[PDB]
Order: C-alpha cells, then sequence, then structure tokens
C-alpha cells in the first residue's frame, strides 16, 4: 500500500514523490489527474500520467471528450486508470493562467469525497498557475476522504510541511 507519506490530518498525507512512479508501485483504486475540461493531457501530470499509459488515457478521453463535450471547471469523470490504477479520476482545478475562479478549487476538491482513497496531487498547482499552499489548505478543508498528495518539487514538498497550519 502507500508507504512514506507524512501525516498532516485524520485523513490527508503527503509525500515528495512523482505521482507517475507512486501509482506505478503503489497501483492504487484511484489515481487524480489534473485534468483539463477537454482531457487534452499535454502537460503537467496530465501529460505524465498519459506518457505512462502510452497515450491509452488520450485515446479514452477523447472518445469521453466527443460522447460527453467538455468537463465543468470544478467537476470530474472517472475513467480507466490503465496500467497506472484501477481507476483515473479526472478532476479540473481552475487554471488561474485561465482566469478561472480559484473558487472552484474547492469544487475541485469535493470530488475526492466520492472515494474512499485517492492518490493524488495538489490540484491547480503546477502549470495552473494557484498557489500551492492555498491548494493543500483547501484539500484538507474539503476532502474528508483519505487522500495521498504526492509532491514532485522537493522545496515545494519542504515549504509545504513547514508552513502547515
Amino acid at each position: 500500500s502507500f508507504s512514506g507519506y507524512l501525516k498532516l490530518t485524520d485523513n490527508v498525507y503527503i509525500k515528495n514523490a512523482d505521482i507517475v512512479e507512486e501509482a506505478k508501485k503503489v497501483k492504487p483504486t484511484v489515481v487524480v489527474n489534473a485534468a483539463n475540461v477537454y482531457l487534452k493531457h499535454g502537460g503537467g501530470v496530465a501529460g505524465a500520467l498519459n506518457k505512462a499509459t502510452n497515450n491509452a488515457m488520450q485515446v479514452e478521453s477523447d472518445d469521453y471528450i466527443a460522447t460527453n463535450g467538455p468537463l465543468k471547471v470544478g467537476g470530474s469523470c472517472v475513467l480507466s486508470g490503465h496500467n497506472l490504477a484501477k481507476h483515473c479520476l479526472h478532476v479540473v482545478g481552475p487554471n488561474v493562467n485561465k482566469g478561472e475562479d480559484i473558487q472552484l478549487l474547492k469544487s475541485a476538491y469535493e470530488n475526492f469525497n466520492q472515494h474512499e482513497v485517492l492518490l493524488a496531487p495538489l490540484l491547480s498547482a503546477g502549470i495552473f498557475g494557484a498557489d500551492p499552499i492555498h491548494s493543500l489548505r483547501v484539500c484538507v478543508d474539503t476532502v474528508r476522504t483519505n487522500v495521498y498528495l504526492a509532491v514532485f518539487d522537493k522545496n515545494l514538498y519542504d515549504k509545504l510541511v513547514s508552513s502547515f497550519l
């Protein structure tokens, strides 16, 4: 199962890890993708997860969009986890580089509550332009299920832990 995590709260855990390598190792029930509304997995967490699936995540995602249309900012869909997980929960945090409302971050994290345990990145962090410290606060204040956060950047991991509360 999940190893090497620091416990932040009753249900939130954090680790300096590459979410792709963590998913490959753990093969969890649910890995969260930092998706966009088009499920175009070009970069960041999504590009990395998709590359690890040999583009199978993208092909499945393109069929999902062709059938259902785009997700909402704050929304999610459950698709296959391919070789990484049983399921991939594609969650759209707001991209503040696009001027999307940061208040949708809480809505984004509420999707996690539909799953008892998740491996996840910090939503709206990285290339989505939000402050990861804020994202972690929203996560701890919103998610009630067990969430194992993988933070790739060691300096950010250290900042998130050392400034927590």
